[PDB]
């Protein structure tokens, strides 16, 4: 009721077990003003929002409907890499059932996508994407109960013919971006708020584009960042979110009005193609050109809502026992990339670390493109980026890299088993940027 806002349809667990069977099927589906056939997860562009509380079971069977074979990759749960299985492959016409239990402190927003490697870009570029939401208790405290809270799944698509554009050369060199820039599946929605206070969750599920996002006359106020609260919200005017990561913010509607939520220019370090201009600028793409997301009309004689003192203190992490170096480094014309000068081999252990120890990572981007460097399984917290403090302390499981930055982490190592690491520019992944992690 009311006015209506493009979102997933939620699934919820009920008496603490959340049992979904979910077909990935070619589906025609209206976009943008026309119908194209993508692959989707649940006959949906983006799939199904599963929403679920801490401690509850999942027990989901991904029904291969697909012509190639397909796996899931739990974005961002730190649960068994024996579930969560990179290696796994379902073949079509086969079915696999995930079956886990959510840890009892975890809250935030995750997401779900195609982990087989090699097709991991096409899969998730055609639509299989989707979101999890792990409900906290602190959702309960009045500043942000009241909120009005929306999921904004942030997703851009390429057509030719009435299907996902095929990947080019170019492509697998820089990651593919496509021309519609979609909110929740639409083309520039608009969000009639109905409170002066909103809450949003925030995911990029792009295969490369960033977004840096602005709201008009608006700050964003962060409260939760990929894997769980902040300690307490931060003021940001903006707000990049590289491929993979999640964000949640409020924002606070002071005045009535339309108000533009954006994603402003970003250079990620792109290459253009050649042939010469007529001035000085054209071997890098450059930046992004501005792209309207949303609108957002405030309600009538908006007050908002006081904001959260606190969130959720973050742990103490005990001494680390190890440090890691893992050097990123491309070869943009044979568009392969490397870490620690390896292309990635599903036969090979790069690193084995012990369970229940803490390790420092120091991530170093040795390339000219941005790198978004993910962990499976293991949630870290980024102390520092090119040897400055991070701005705030929460749980992460992607952390973006610039030219040049290095970035150290704290990996609390928990469940055992065999795991990987991966550039989230999909197509990285895809041609090169991933090795394996074992816990024993
Ligand atoms: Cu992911
Ligand atoms: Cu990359």
């Amino acid at each position: 009721g009311g006015p209506s806002f493009p979102e997933p349809k939620v699934v919820r667990s009920q008496g603490g077990l959340l049992s979904l069977k979910l077909s990935a099927t070619p589906t025609p589906l209206a976009i943008a003003g026309q119908r194209a056939t993508l692959l989707t997860y649940g006959g949906s562009f983006p799939g199904p929002t599963l929403r679920v509380r801490p401690r509850d079971t999942v027990r989901l069977t991904l029904e291969n409907r697909l012509p190639e074979p397909t796996n899931l990759h739990w974005h961002g749960l730190p649960i068994s890499p024996k579930v969560d299985d990179p290696f796994l492959e379902i073949p079509p016409g086969e079915s696999w059932t995930y079956e886990f239990t959510v840890p009892k402190e975890l809250a935030g927003t995750f997401w779900y996508h195609p982990h087989l490697h090699g097709r991991v870009a096409p899969q998730l570029f055609a639509g299989l994407l989707g979101a999890l939401v792990v409900e906290s208790s602190l959702d309960a405290i009045p500043e942000l109960r009241e909120a009005e809270e929306h999921l904004l799944v942030l997703k851009d698509l390429a057509l030719q013919g009435g299907r996902p554009a095929p990947h080019t050369p170019m492509d697998w060199m820089n990651g593919k971006e496509g021309d519609l820039v979609l909110v929740n599946g639409a083309l520039r929605p608009t969000l009639v708020a109905q409170k002066a206070t909103l809450r949003l969750r925030l995911l990029n599920a792009s295969n490369a584009r960033y977004y840096r996002l602005a709201l008009q006359d608006h700050p964003l106020y962060l409260i939760a960042a990929d894997g769980g609260f902040l300690e307490e919200p931060l003021e940001v005017s903006e707000l990049l979110l590289a491929p993979g990561e999640r964000a949640e913010v409020l924002v606070r509607l002071r005045k009535e009005g339309r108000f533009l939520l954006q994603a402003l220019p970003y250079d990620r370090g792109a290459m253009g193609m050649m042939d010469m201009g007529g001035m000085a600028h054209a071997m890098p793409q450059g930046p992004s050109r501005p792209e309207t997301l949303l609108y957002l009309i405030a309600p009538k004689n908006p007050k908002p809502l006081p904001l959260p003192k606190a969130l959720s203190p973050f742990p103490t992490l005990p001494a680390p026992v190890v440090t890691r170096r893992l050097v990123l480094t491309e070869d943009m014309m044979a568009a392969r990339f490397f870490i620690n000068g390896q292309v990635f081999d599903h036969r090979r252990v790069d690193l084995k670390g012990q369970a229940q120890t803490v390790e420092v990572w120091e991530v170093e981007n040795q390339g000219d493109m941005d790198h978004p460097f993910h962990l499976h399984v293991h949630p870290f917290q980024v102390l520092s980026v090119g040897g400055r403090p991070f701005p705030y302390r929460a749980w992460k499981d992607v952390v973006n890299l610039k030219a040049g930055e290095v970035a150290r982490l704290l990996v609390p190592l928990r469940e055992k088993g065999r795991t990987v690491f991966h550039c989230h520019i999909v197509e990285h992944e895809d041609r090169g940027m991933m090795g394996v992690l074992e816990v024993g």
